[PDB]
């Protein structure tokens, strides 16, 4: 019953150590540019805002309406939603990931540094996503919670190596790409929940999307400054990540039944138009756009090629991955333990 | 609206670096002595096992029975249960904490080392506790979930510095003490749920207790080997931790309303006999017993005093903290946002 393992040689601490200082120097910069994308907790929504109120006489009719509505939502959607939700619940991993990063790590668990304050805050904000989606899914009755729980335990046990090699350059680029992927993801699960008549679920997805967009803005701003301070190392970092392809935090997903669970979940996501290969491209083009990569000049021999590769990658990735031919018609149907081994097209 | 902050100078990397090797050496030892307390995921219980089944015709009558029973459980209990639950949900922090530890850290997020495998697995096991208690509490309708959620967000944002200084010696002693504290905690919330007629909740707490006992056994076994390999550094570490007093992972608890929320939650917990100053002693006595600290001989000048301090501490802590006089009668009554500002004795 072994889950899938990371298949690539594991590289640690691949950024010149003499560069930690730049992040220690950037500390106050971060305090005034990042710790603003922090809504005070009192201002933040909480999951309870979107769920039946267990301390109200309303509770029953609310739970009943929730379920009544969930019937008009297809299984394929739920598979995607569930996958989405599982990714979210693997958060401990993700915090841990951010804390592998060399100049921006929380050395104690309660470090007073801007980098740490941000990490602990982002995590606290992120924690509400799992909770919300979880309970929603629980209440819905449309899904197999035990299999979903099992999946999550496998996932956290497995972890992820996003191949950031302990580099804040790579780490912050990764998360930049990452968070945008899930803004689109939820953006669409939201759009689609409305289309299937469930405004309250659309609201759940939409709010989660808003949160991921705010975080996107923050991590890009860190990278923007890195591009500004150290163009060379940064372009190099961006090209490195793209060469490796960004791998989603949930790729080692496993439910004890399906050895290609991630591939399969992603396929459904793609068929429904929730998150496509097309989007993956749109992300780094946006990112090449945002970081004005084309507008950079004066770099090292190695910088030249890195820039050009990263600038010219989206059109190629576009063609390469727009031949949905074998799979945008004769995709097989496949069971999913998350929905009691009911089946959906791939 | 600022939460409480850690009040002690933050010390990092206080273990001689030349000692990382001992943990790298201990790697295979850990694989055959620790990765056994790993029940395969398939064998593990999941939260759904203890909750109403949302995909059953039974769901309603189950939710109904759950709440009917929660009425016969007093508010003070719930305060304790909720605080217990919040501590649990601060898990991201705790994984992060274990990963601050120098020779036992996960360098990548999916490190193939025994130490990392254990950390990721322990975390995946621990994740179920929050989920379970959360949903239970949500269904119960006896508690204010929004205030609980808000508390959690503050908590994760705040984190904890358990003062382990990046030392696996200190880290593993901390978690050794820690996990035993919550085995007792849950042991008693369990006993007491039965006493108030809610067997299903007793089962929830009892199962969570079983998990923590398994983990206790593992972390003590790491420390046992450390005592065995390096008696000096270890006794020194144990005395250091005790001098500092072990601080619970949730001490910086805050709900936007009560500036001494931890103290207040702990007080209720003490009044109900869930976790007392008396217990805190019983833990390190058990630990001084378990690690046969008294039976050690041949140490350094500094080792002598460290051993004796640690051996003779529990009786003193016992007398010192058994004068529940000012507080084991005329404790004030106090509101708790976790229960809609209803009040309980302290
Ligand atoms: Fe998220
Ligand atoms: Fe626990």
């Amino acid at each position: 019953f072994m889950p899938p393992r990371e298949v690539h040689v594991q590289v640690t601490h691949s950024m010149p150590p003499q560069k930690i200082e730049i992040f220690k120097s950037l500390d106050n910069w971060a305090e005034e540019n990042i710790l603003v994308h922090l809504k005070p907790v009192e201002k933040c929504w909480q999951p309870q805002d979107f769920l039946p109120d267990p301390a109200s006489d309303g509770f029953d009719e609310q739970v009943r309406e929730l379920r009544e509505r969930a019937k008009e939502i297809p299984d394929d959607y739920f598979v995607v939603l569930v996958g989405d939700m599982i990714t979210e619940e693997a958060l401990p991993t993700y915090q841990t990931m951010l804390n592998t990063l060399d100049g921006v790590r929380d050395e104690t668990g309660a470090s007073p540094t801007s980098w740490a304050i941000w990490t602990r805050a982002w995590t606290a904000e992120e924690n509400r996503h799992g909770d919300l989606l979880n309970k929603y899914l629980y209440l819905s009755g449309r899904v197999d919670m035990r299999q979903i729980e099992k999946t999550i335990q496998y996932l956290i046990g497995s972890g992820m190596d996003p191949r950031t090699e302990n580099s804040p350059y790579l780490g912050f680029i990764y998360t930049s790409f990452q968070e945008r992927a899930t803004f689109i993801s939820h953006g669409n699960t939201a759009r689609q929940a409305k289309e299937h008549g469930d405004i309250k679920l659309a609201q759940i997805c939409g709010t989660i999307a808003a949160d991921e967009k705010r975080h996107e803005t923050a991590y890009t701003k860190i990278v923007e400054k890195l591009f500004e301070i150290d163009p060379d190392g940064t372009v190099l970092a961006f090209a490195d990540m793209m060469r490796k392809k960004i791998s989603m935090p949930a790729h080692l997903m496993y439910d004890g039944r399906d050895d290609n669970l991630f591939d399969h979940f992603s396929a459904v996501a793609q068929r429904l138009g929730v998150y496509t290969a097309k989007d993956y491209a749109d992300i780094l083009e946006f990112l090449v756009g945002r970081w004005k990569v084309d507008k950079l000049t004066g770099l090292s021999a190695e910088g030249q090629k890195a820039q050009d590769y990263v600038c010219r990658l989206p059109p190629r990735i576009r063609r390469l991955e727009e031949r949905a031919q074998g799979r945008a018609k004769e995709a097989p149907t496949m069971p999913f333990s998350w929905i009691f081994d009911r089946q959906v097209k791939l």
